[PDB]
């Protein structure tokens, strides 16, 4: 009676941009065409990103709208606020819809709300808004997420877990929704963490049907969740930060993360594979989350896995950017769908077991065992 993934829905904002085109669009519309070398170390970001396209709410047109949010630090908050109490909720209506059309049961069924996202502050929250949206039963027991924020892909899971598994007959809509609203600011020479966050952060919204024990006649489970746990790593607060200020939401990344990870990622799988019995981390399927791609890189290296092992994931960064909480979930899509189109035993990539993690502010660890199916 594990709980199991039995549905996923995706969604992003209609307008794209193609990070070819991206630096020069970014230091236009934030008024910043002068600062011609920083617009080349940007330039030069973006190229090493692997990041080909992203989808952003934002627009121009929303820019000249709301100009405080094209500055570095002007007051913008209530415009972010303003923007995404709004668009938010309709995201995760999209994403959802999505996910139940595949399912393809009942909203009445729908018994638990887990709904994770960095934007949006409110009361009642965007899951409330998200109830009236969707058409969600009023007695839906909703557990609301409110800027985690890139680790959450895994503490869904986590959550979705217990509650999947000690609620007979539940089922679960999980659902991350990442907008960079709350974090798009304009360019500084001072800050640099902040070149990354223009260069690699994309908008995305992710929801799974959850539930143990499924009807095998409407439901076939895609991916088990065997365990999950979460993990701090010692002395390394303030390698990931960011306040909800009057500019918004700010952001730092250190630069010892993607090394970090990578000295910290073989705990964190020991003490969730050796249970199994599995060591081979070749022998497994990989959703780790893409911070960026030196992530990824310091990952293989670190582990010596192949070079095909990651190639969902570089897929989801390349196509869409980190997504924040939501990237892991497009993961989980990009992986199933792709090993019934090379026809694989299994969903996930023909092997048996996965694992899928979350590194975040903490710095936090998510690890979570999966299981493939066919």
């Amino acid at each position: 009676g594990l709980a199991s993934v039995l549905a996923i829905g995706t969604a992003n904002p209609e307008n794209c941009f193609n990070q070819d085109e991206f630096p020069d669009l970014c230091f236009r519309v934030t008024k910043s065409e002068h600062l011609t070398g920083l617009k080349e170390k940007f330039k030069r970001i973006c190229e090493r990103s692997t990041v080909r396209k992203r989808y952003l709410h934002l627009t121009e047109e929303i820019l000249q709208e709301y100009p405080s949010i094209a500055t570095y630090n002007a007051p913008s908050l209530d415009a972010r606020q303003e923007i995404e109490v709004a668009e938010v909720p309709k995201l995760a209506a999209r994403a959802a819809s999505k996910a139940i059309e595949e399912w393809g049961q009942p909203k009445s069924k729908i018994t638990h709300l887990i709904f994770c996202s960095t934007s949006g502050i409110d009361k009642p929250g965007v899951d409330c808004h998200l109830v009236h949206l969707l058409g969600l039963p009023l007695s839906v027991n909703r557990v609301m997420l409110y800027t985690l924020g890139c680790h959450a892909g895994g503490t869904v899971l986590r959550i979705a877990k217990d509650l999947a598994e000690n609620n007979v007959g539940s089922r679960v809509l999980v659902v991350c929704t990442e907008l960079t609203v709350m974090t798009f600011r304009g360019p500084s020479e001072t800050d640099l963490a902040n070149l990354i966050r223009m260069a690699i952060f994309g908008d995305g919204a992710a929801a799974v049907i959850i539930g143990a024990d499924p009807d095998l006649s409407i439901e076939r489970p895609i991916f088990e969740i065997y365990s999950a746990s979460q993990t701090l790593v010692p002395n390394t607060s303030k390698a990931i930060h960011g306040r909800v200020l009057e500019m918004g939401l700010t952001f730092y990344v250190d630069k010892m993360v993607p090394t970090l990870v990578a000295s910290n990622i073989e705990q964190c799988l020991d003490k969730a594979f050796s249970p199994i019995g599995i060591k081979d981390w070749n022998s497994i399927f990989w959703m780790p989350h893409p911070g960026g791609p030196a992530i990824l890189a310091e990952i293989e290296a670190k582990l010596g896995l192949k070079p095909e092992k990651l190639r969902a994931t570089k897929h989801v960064l390349s196509e869409y950017g980190n997504m924040s909480s939501a990237t892991v979930l497009f993961i989980l899509d990009e992986m199933r769908r792709r090993s019934k189109k090379e026809g694989k035993e299994t969903t996930g990539e023909g092997l048996e077991w996965g694992v899928l993690m979350g590194f975040g502010p903490g710095v936090t660890v998510e690890t979570v065992v999966l299981r493939a199916i066919s």
